[PDB]
């Protein structure tokens, strides 16, 4: 048990469990926050392995509350959910720019293999 941690903040009912299901099927832990409140108030009292927050935001389609992600967890090597769309904000409005936003949809396989690779390479 226990090999990675993702909170996930969509306001759906379809990824969350994927991502939990794929989470918890590739042998990593996974946390459903679909209130980027709760994601607040639960990484504002510490931070996990990493996170994968979607849009659901407003900062146009939702990125704008990064704020809170970069200014809770600084460092975390987040990537975050796009509709392809939705990656113009993630690609291109950030500081140390250093994610990969999946463009959404995609493989959580692939997202959820990343984070194993991302919580790793994080030792760097």
């Amino acid at each position: 048990m226990q090999r990675g941690i993702v909170w996930v903040v969509d306001d759906d009912s379809s990824i969350r469990w994927v991502l939990e299901r794929a989470l918890a099927g590739a042998g990593l832990t996974c946390t459903t926050f679909e209130n980027g409140n709760e994601v607040l108030a639960a990484l504002a009292s510490k931070t996990p392995d990493v996170l994968l927050s979607d849009i659901r935001m407003p900062g146009m389609d939702g990125l704008a509350l990064l704020k809170q992600i970069k200014q809770r967890h600084p460092m975390l090597p987040v990537i975050i959910m796009t509709a392809h769309s939705d990656l113009d904000a993630a690609v291109s409005a950030y500081q140390q720019g250093a994610f990969d936003y999946l463009p959404k949809p995609f493989d959580i396989d692939e997202a959820v293999a990343l984070v194993e690779r991302a919580i790793s390479h994080y030792q760097e």
